[PDB]
């Protein structure tokens, strides 16, 4: 049902809560954007599951054995063998984190004017694609855009949308297919192995490349083991290895499922693409032998990726998130369903019926959650969607959500109860939340440092 | 109520999560003696709360700042300032752990033939008193010997037993009074501030010294803040500082309430005794500037002692233990009452009422608990009692218990559920627990290496 | 003179100490390319001073205090306060290392078609300038191109070349001035404070921006304190703070003079540019609150930058390098003069005068140095120069050198003797060093993976 | 000749020097005893090689994997296997440090009235022997008491003194023979394998037990490999294993040759003695499964003992000490010869010809060395010798020395030059040193906290 933690606590960090009066001044001080708050003032930090994970004693043992050589580091070799053994890719290039690998892939695989199609988008991934002259096309199934629809494997690619794209645009005009596991903006929804098989077969018949966004691939592997028929007897590692046999390469953010606080890499099977990747990584990240990472960080990521394959760890990871969602749903709190592997998304539209999407209710619901509970959450709605490049209007996604993101191995069920009990109490008087308007907007990726004012 | 952890997890200790079938194999290889189990085969290790605590990031930062000098280490000075500030004693001598300090105090404060009186005893404390020629006298209140009696401050000293000892034996024939906080053998029961005040008044009138066994003094301070009238507005540190104002010195095991894995010390107000303590500590521990400890450990203990004063930490510590006792008591499982500050004691005499004491029900119940849950607990009954030296018969204690001892900041409430749910399921078919017989019994310390088999 | 290390060893990194016969086997397996040697087979690794520094106990204590929050980390604030205090710049943006900051500065400060002028160049710095449409102009003084000329402050900018550029091209057509301290390509040569003052006066009169490449600025500050008249009473920090008072911003690689293994940052006084820098850093590095770094690394870099200001540390750092150069020069071994702050450069064109440049004497001399001593050094000659893109011929640099680059606080004078004694013995039978030919040459980054064999 | 360090520096700790005016106040403040000084005020701390060693990255990796279980710790098993494999003893009991093991051995192996004979004595070892009723008899050869006599293997036991002891006193009246390797008070002088064979043969013929003081056994093994004929081809580990085949047990201080900052153990082959050792260690140290050590400390000691067997490490260790002695001897500074494995001993009698042994010149020479150089050294003369138990007069050893003790892997040759250059300058005006007299004397082991005043 809900298993206990498959580990012990080795070391702790103390937390505290500042009074609601100070919390209100802090939200004022931060311009009503949860990204501009101070960490010391936060009790439970659910802003992101990225780089906020607790490492194990074995990883920390690896941190003491950092081989910091510019080339030929033992840590690089360990990370290389581990990725080749668990993912199965021929070549491996470390990067400082995920978007570093995306910068390389977009410059290597995109010709200006070509199309890139994926199962929904991500903010940094789509930026690098559009910066290199590509046009993004969403080919996820339509059900992934409906927050309340509770169906399995929402992240799957609509094979008919992919087929119509190939026919209308031509295979030569498609740079590659970008398959993300899991799909972050849909709520952390998994992709089925059958879908990855079908995508591989269809793209291979037209010579189209397929690259994975493997950021949360282990959470995706758990959903396959739990809910896809024919995989209940497969280990997590066997499932992960088979997932990547249907791809030509991948970008990875170790900061998620590799259980580290920094790190990423780029994988590929093609030798010419690997030759050009080594030329480019030196410009932006560093030598191909460390890729903008200290040796101790390559070591921690190599160990963390192997620890992520333990079934009990990933089962507890996902079911802890599920416990938070089941407790909120049992009280009537509207959430995205089904709950994903890394976070619970509060539906701000149903939570703030009085607010409109132009009044930015998700950004305002996140502010209220910290004031009332001392929990930091992230806005995942129209503000994160950005503006259309040609028209200049808001991108309006159906999903206007507030993301409660769970770092791996950091919090307990008692912490989830604190989050749930506080949100449930806020739900009783959800009418008191005010709408917001821009006072400072960045030109790109505005949600990071955008300052708002109440309407 | 039951508060959430007032901290988050910084790092974890991984375990293997082996199933019941393999757990039985390890238990058989261990001879059905939980003391012979390998740490690597145990999920939740409740053998002892001594030296098994999880340290904070701050303490680990201090571990990197170890001044390993033989004399004049900065870590010693940090530890000295902290103990002088928090405990209020004039002089401070570090020791490698608690029994090191007890060896020193017994040799310094006892003349052969004198008496030492205390609120029950501990094995090592009483040994060093008896090894130095003292005769032990128990002066605890009579209610402390009633396992089922649920009253506050069971550890208080009976002021009339102490007065009767002074009159019959004479003050000059009393080495000192040994007041322990908390009282280990009564189940971790606290002592009231009123009792410590009265003991100080009575002994000072006869010139008798009073030394504390401060091992779990912070847990004792919480019970005073929680249950003694007039201390609800005092901080934990104010209560600790006042407790030691009624003593002339103390022996302390940092391994318990200082939140460390090694370390202890000896405190004193008398200059002559401190002069003699520095001459003796070099014999058994080391210099008065490190006392059988690395500098980094004096630093961790100094930081941990200050962290233990936080009200939210000690409240959660005690209430986590209480949560385990309350859940067992709510199912009808017989336990020692009231639940102490560090452990829950299962009444195995009552749990296995179909077994006689010569069939070792505490030892057999502990083996069953590990096979069913992966939890290691400690037998505290006829096996630990040992054999009489001259007669060769079993020492037969009134308490036949299984001690579930909780390390500080290591486990969560979900782990407490694993312990409780497995024990409750065992209780529901307790008639199937079989008795044990010796197949190997060593001459001494039989609880450590004895091997058994079912009857 | 030559001072002792102003520190003691806290912890060591073990090596294997393999004999010459095995060293030759590894060198053959590495194709006689020191870049292919495994770190675990190298005794003294002088490949680079970048990211190979030994940290202090204090920094490692800060590594235990990593606040890994996505935004508002306490480590970032510590790093921000430190850089603002020591460098004096208004705004600070962290990056994963130096070239990350250079990518940002080039995209923010360069309009396509403008010119960028500097005192020589670095590979990554010039790439990002040229990738963003700038044309590079070298304005260093002519003496910097004379390897044997032993004069102080070889890195100074020729004020008349800068003036001739402003007159011929126009101020509005100049993106900025890139002043590097120290100058890597001249051998690690310092820039005088008088030169920085004069450059600031000239550019400010035309409204031209000046940005520093502050990578080895602390070594530059020592030469100013040592050799520039009027600064002998100034502290290192006062000289550093004054140096940056003549710049509008800087790119910094913490991997060199901040005594860390990863990290860098970008500084600025202009608010609009800082506003645009926060919008761009999210694209390539991460939030402005961590910038592609774990919190623990921002903390180590903040502590290391403060430690670098200690006069005794930087004096020993520079004089250890000087000791190696003086011992080689005292035996007649040809080196670049004057010795720089971070490395000694062997003139391989002169060392192997019986070899032509097409026989790769720098690459062959470096292989011989490893076989005889277990020291890895870097080829900085025709192999590293690469091939011309259109013609396919070797780029033929005037400097054919072997760089002995010294990591900070890693080696002792006895290690410098191992390097010197082996090189001196090679010089005495330098007529036996054989030339090398390609047996594998990759299309790009040939210095990284090329393989050779003797002629 | 003098090899470079067979390791790199992984992390450093900063040091500093306070002015001679403050250094004089500090010596005044400490009562002219170097043990009462503060570590922060010391530049190069040569007080002792005990527990002041720098650990390796591998040991620090082991510190992150401390298994802190009360019983069955993986760290205890690793230490147990390592000691059994390298020393060859059947049973192993950990202790917090060396004198903890001595306390156990003296209580287990000594009957009141028996004799204990050894190659000179040590302060804590002789105390525990005399405390348990034994009378100490020195059976080292007479040449070991002559500081200037330069002969190999000064620590050997005089076989004729041992034979006369057996004849005069009887074999039944000798508890055991205590053979120390190396011999600390003779200057760190080694014992030959031939001597250990002869001692074993002679004692076995009379049934007398032999126990080793293995504190610096690895330094002893190096001298056997270097200077004893027939061992030049043996590895260090083979020599150590053969050394202990001639003993029935050993007491060990890991704080010396196990390259740790805390830790020790007791080894023995007899099962009955091991049974009684487990009963006693619980009283003074802790359970036999950790023996007063944290798990991480057992792990570090298990790794450090294996690293000590590397030939290059121990060769550099000994030759670094030798470099200090050769430099002092080349200037005419009188020292103990030959130099031992862990320290250089300055002969205070030849250094202070004007002072007498009753004026305590060694304690006064140590004070002057810190005032002039900032180096802390230890008095090793009549003050450390103690007083005779029956007469009450000073024990007057021929050796009145000041010990410059070298921690392992902490300092460099440049640090040894600082020590040597400062002592050589002090040697020019050695007449300015004043004599000292007691103002506070402890009852036992007086040198630790004795305060003196000038005469
Ligand atoms: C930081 C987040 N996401 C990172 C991310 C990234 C970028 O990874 P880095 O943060 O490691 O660049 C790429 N792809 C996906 C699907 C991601 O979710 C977040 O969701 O908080
Ligand atoms: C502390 C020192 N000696 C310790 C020592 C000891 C005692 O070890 P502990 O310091 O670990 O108790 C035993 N035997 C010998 C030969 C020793 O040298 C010292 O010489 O500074
Ligand atoms: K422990
Ligand atoms: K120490
Ligand atoms: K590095
Ligand atoms: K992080």
């Amino acid at each position: 049902n809900y298993p206990a933690e498959p580990f012990r606590i080795k070391s702790v960090e103390t937390v505290s809560m500042i009074p609601r009066d100070e919390r209100l001044k802090k939200m004022q001080e931060a311009g009503y954007n949860t990204f501009l708050l101070n960490s010391k003032d936060i009790y439970i930090d659910l802003l992101t599951d990225s780089g906020t994970n607790a490492m194990s004693d074995k990883q920390w043992a690896g941190m003491m054995m950092g081989d910091e050589a510019y080339a030929g580091s033992e840590n690089f070799y360990h990370l290389e063998r581990t990725v080749q053994e668990l993912f199965g890719f021929k070549h491996i290039v470390p990067t400082h984190q995920g978007r570093g690998a995306e910068n390389l892939l977009s410059q290597l695989a995109i010709k200006p004017g070509q199309y890139v199609a994926g199962n929904m988008y991500f903010t940094t991934t789509r930026y690098h694609q559009e910066k290199n002259g590509a046009v993004f096309v969403d080919i996820v199934r339509d059900e992934a855009h409906d927050a309340g629809l509770n169906i399995a494997f929402k992240g799957d690619i609509d094979l008919k949308k992919l087929q119509k794209l190939i026919d209308e645009k031509g295979a030569e005009n498609i740079a590659y297919i970008c398959l993300a596991v899991t799909v972050n903006l849909a709520g952390g929804q998994p992709v089925s192995m059958a879908n990855m098989r079908a995508v591989r077969e269809l793209t291979e018949a037209h010579g189209i490349k397929v690259f994975y966004d493997a950021t949360r691939c282990v959470e995706n592997a758990y959903f396959i083991k739990e809910q896809e028929q024919g995989f209940e007897n497969k280990s997590i590692a066997e499932i992960v290895h088979e997932m990547f046999s249907y791809a030509d390469g991948c970008t990875m953010s170790g900061k998620k499922d590799c259980l580290v606080n920094i790190g990423g890499f780029l994988c590929m099977n093609d030798d010419e693409m690997f030759s050009s990747a080594k030329e480019l990584v030196v410009v932006y990240e560093g030598m191909p032998s460390y890729g903008g990472l200290a040796g101790r960080d390559m070591e921690a990521m190599a160990i963390g990726l192997r620890e992520a394959m333990q079934y009990e760890y990933i089962e507890h990871r996902v079911k802890q998130v599920r416990y938070l969602g089941d407790k909120l749903k049992a009280a009537g709190v509207p959430i995205v369903e089904p709950v994903g592997g890394h976070a619970v998304f509060l539906d701000a539209r149903r939570f703030c019926e009085h607010l409109t999407q132009d009044e930015f209710p998700a950004q305002s619901l996140a502010a209220s959650i910290y004031v009332e509970t001392g929990v930091r959450s992230m806005e995942r709605g129209i503000i994160s969607a950005g503006r259309n490049n040609v028209t200049g209007e808001h991108h309006r996604p159906k999903l206007e959500t507030v993301r409660l993101t769970i770092p791996r191995r950091v919090y307990t069920y008692a912490h989830m109860d604190v989050v749930a009990d506080g949100i449930i109490k806020l739900y009783q008087h959800k009418e008191d939340i005010r709408g917001l308007k821009f006072i400072y907007e960045p030109k790109q990726l505005r949600f990071f440092t955008a300052r708002f004012d109440y309407i």
